[PDB]
């Protein structure tokens, strides 16, 4: 039973407080750090922060910790809930903050306890995390699927200097037989990376970026993609490695239009494109060089281009600023046919059990499931055991340097070696790891 | 009892292998995740590296995951020895290996079962680790010494393009009247240092290095300092927060000369500077700035220039490379009254038996002892238990960024939290936090 709810203020990977629960019942002591999120958010979750420009520079979570020890953490003990009963416990959280998106308690302080319940639970079931997510979850377990991890290796748009409008480019090694030999590959693909760019644009290059990947001065896409190609084949990879894209056009849409030279900031208007040049030129992008994923093609609101483009794109196409963790978002991107891919993001939700739905209902749609990581990551591992209990067979979760993103395939690393025979690698077959 | 020693392959915070050890005893399982050291080491202990370059670019630890698994883990059941008699835990380690350096089974293979077997020896015995470690070391407990956090803010030498031949500068909340405190201060500097750095430099400037400072380029060090002044100022700190500095001098020390253009490469020779005429240049930035530290300020092996400044320095001095936490370099260095804080590495002597002798020896002739961490990192927190446990009021853990660094941290605000009245924050005082 939970005789103890307790919060504290600890630090993300990027310098911000963030919220760490700890939950005390007779099996120990199990806690849970929550990634940063949106303190303002339409259609997402708000995470709580104190404001107070004096301290932190105004991202303190004092607020958001005493909500927990202060209003949760009392009322918890004493409802008496069962922490194998996943949904209880977070309609409970729900009906304690009584907005539609948690704007009360706030979603850190809430998503703090429902996931440190799970720890709990897990325990006192005796099973590791990842098969009690399973059982959560309902998926199939013979075998369990390890993912195929996006990594970050390159950023440009708003994270880089340069003229390269595209957000990030990942690497993702399908065509390695497990885990651990996926992730050496990547490594391998990544350091050659770090190589060539140190060597083309100087020894400050090689510095990175929150998520790990390097942000030289890149002008374009093809600049960027080139790279990477490099890299791969440096590293002998060549037809083991994919490219994964994350657009985040969001960024770059005025007026009906996508300018891709958007820090310009004498943009040539004529040069705008609209979503129908925009997918000429991802078609373009995508004929000449092995991208098997792109992430965000179109803004946040253009219904339309996403649709005409999903009719003929042929790859997998993943929304994240289109659908927010959302359900109602989810159900019409669903019912537009506007992509075929969920970025899942536990945190944009602040609950597992709504994090757990939003999949299901993405997989009873055929869609696929990438698991994320946020920009402010910690040393909690949870999103690696959540995406083997999920099944999804793809985690973005970063490049394969700073820990706040080896924490969580170092997990994966543990995970494989304890199934033995029990764990397939999603492979070639990453966007419908549910169904392998 | 230890049942098991086991030992995997997983990634430090660079992307590059590193061993895991777990051990298993009848109070549950017990790991230890090793930082990456020196694979060639005159001075200092050997870790083991695969040298295989189609795997992981030449940096496996396969042979010495094999060294734990197949060597040790058998002759280290068998030996059924007390986990809480450290100094027999490491006695028998050394005795398995043979060699001055660890050369034998690897440093890298012998440190992990090392430590995992003090924290077999606290959960046995019923106590945080800290405390045992506390015991270890035979530390005063009343109360606990929380250090002050050398946070990496700034890198310059070998680490960034620019002519700055300093290598770290580092920000010390001295002023702070807690841990919790010291950090906020810390990471409120380190947020308005990336803005300046950005505003400055370009959007680039703002990537991070490897320990999660900033790496712009720069020419000068009063260009440095200036800049980190600038960012206490406009956080509102002036006063609470002093600098140090690692010189890294080996690096540019060439001809019997110290070369501070070493990035040149033209360097004019006329321009070089003997230890003297270094010395002098020190003393200039000291009456300048509130530099506390100097880490390395002469070359390893330049004994008349590290007496000689010691002579009227003033300040605390650092031995890095000049001692290598190697026994026979520090008591040399006392003899020669060298400098006055020794930068402790675990990893470069190979066992926490010696990594605690190497302090006491550093303690009793009065110096002050740096734990550090190591540029290859991980997930594991233990430093920061033994920072406390040694009592020494100073730890050099990196940035306020990257959970590598952060994971240390975090570690430190939760023993602060957990110790109550009983701990005290080092402050001023942290030469000789040991004393307090
Ligand atoms: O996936 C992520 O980590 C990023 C962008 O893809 O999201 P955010 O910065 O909002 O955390
Ligand atoms: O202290 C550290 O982290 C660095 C330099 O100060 O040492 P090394 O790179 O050898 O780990
Ligand atoms: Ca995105
Ligand atoms: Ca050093």
């Amino acid at each position: 039973a939970v005789s103890k709810v307790y919060a504290r203020s600890v630090y993300d990977s990027r310098g911000n407080p963030t919220v760490e629960v700890e939950l005390t019942t007779e099996k120990g002591v199990f806690r849970s750090i929550v990634p940063s999120g949106a303190s303002t958010g339409v259609h997402e979750a708000l995470e709580m922060r104190d404001g107070d420009k004096s301290k932190w520079m105004g991202k303190g979570v004092l607020h958001a910790v005493k909500n927990v020890n202060d209003v949760i953490a009392p009322a918890f003990v004493k409802a008496n809930i069962d922490v194998s009963d996943q949904k209880a416990v977070d309609d409970f959280l729900i009906s304690l903050d009584g907005t539609a998106n948690k704007s009360k308690l706030g979603a850190n302080a809430i998503l703090g306890v429902s996931l440190a319940a799970s720890r709990a639970a897990a325990a006192e079931k005796n099973v590791p995390l990842y098969k009690h997510l399973a059982d959560l979850s309902k998926s199939k377990t013979s075998p369990y699927v390890l993912p195929v991890p996006f990594l970050n290796v390159l950023n440009g748009g708003s994270h880089a200097g340069g003229a390269l409008a595209l957000q990030e480019f990942m690497i993702a090694p399908t065509g390695a037989k497990t885990f651990a030999e996926a992730l050496r590959i990547g490594s391998e693909v990544y350091h050659n990376l770090k190589s060539l760019t140190k060597k083309r644009y100087g020894a400050s290059a090689g510095n990175v970026g929150d998520e790990g990947g390097v942000a030289p001065n890149i002008q374009t896409a093809e600049e960027a993609l080139d790279l990477i190609v490099d890299a791969i084949k440096a590293a002998g990879h060549d037809g083991k490695v994919k490219i994964g894209l994350d657009c985040a056009s969001s960024e770059f849409f005025k007026d009906g239009k996508y300018d891709l030279d958007f820090k310009n900031p004498n943009s040539d208007k004529s040069k705008w494109l609209t979503g129908p040049q925009l997918a000429d030129l991802y078609h373009s992008l995508m004929k000449r060089y092995p991208i098997v994923s792109i992430e965000d093609p179109f803004a946040e609101d253009d219904w339309e281009a996403w649709s005409h483009f999903f009719k003929t794109a042929g790859i997998q196409i993943v929304a994240d600023d289109l659908t927010v963790t959302n359900p109602k978002r989810i159900a019409t991107a669903i019912e537009k046919k506007a992509a075929d891919a969920l970025l899942l993001k536990v945190n944009q939700i602040g609950t597992l059990s709504e994090s757990i739905k939003a999949a299901q209902d993405s997989f009873a749609a055929g869609w696929g499931v990438m698991v994320s990581h946020r920009s402010g990551e910690t040393e909690d591992t949870f999103i690696a055991d959540l995406v083997v209990g999920l099944r999804t067979g793809q985690i973005k979760t970063g490049a394969p340097a700073r820990s706040e993103r080896l924490a969580k395939l170092n997990q994966l690393l543990r995970i494989e070696e304890e199934l033995g025979d029990n764990a397939v690698f999603a492979g070639e077959n990453f966007h419908h790891g549910d169904k392998l």
